[PDB]
């Protein structure tokens, strides 16, 4: 089972060029996988419920990387081999608030860094530490 995502300005996340951007409102969406780090106890999860994102079926995941400074790719691994424990999964995985409405999605590599888009249409989504400004740190899901 998987999830569509927009931001709180209904931009659609949708791949282009092995990136999620989000826009196409000039389309469903990615079908992202939302998958719970089985290993919960061994986190901060007063942040939030912590996730692993996947893509195309959840063969590509989304990290904030190894770098001092994060930034967001898609990796080339199998949600799987993240979820059973085969790789480590910290850069992979986001505590994810819901507020209701919408979620936010904290890096818990990388803590204060949060999901977010730009204002500016078919941008790439990023990652951002400012809250309550240009950046959008809130999404809505749609079911599968």
């Amino acid at each position: 089972l998987c999830f569509r995502m927009k931001d709180s300005a209904l931009k659609v996340l949708y791949l282009h060029n092995n990136q999620l951007l989000a826009g196409g409102l000039h389309i469903k969406g990615e079908e992202i996988s939302v998958v719970p780090n089985r290993w919960p106890e061994a986190l901060e999860q007063g942040r939030g419920s912590p996730v692993i994102l996947g893509v195309q079926g959840g063969s590509q995941c989304l990290s904030c990387g190894v770098g001092q400074e994060p930034t967001l790719t898609l990796e080339p691994v199998n949600i799987m081999e993240l979820y059973l424990g085969a790789k480590e999964s910290k850069s992979f995985t986001f505590y994810r608030r819901d507020m209701g409405l919408t979620s936010s999605f904290e890096s818990a590599a990388y803590p204060g860094w949060f999901l977010c888009t730009v204002p500016e249409a078919d941008q790439p989504v990023r990652l951002t530490q400012e809250l309550g400004k240009s950046y959008n740190t809130d999404f809505y899901f749609q079911q599968c």
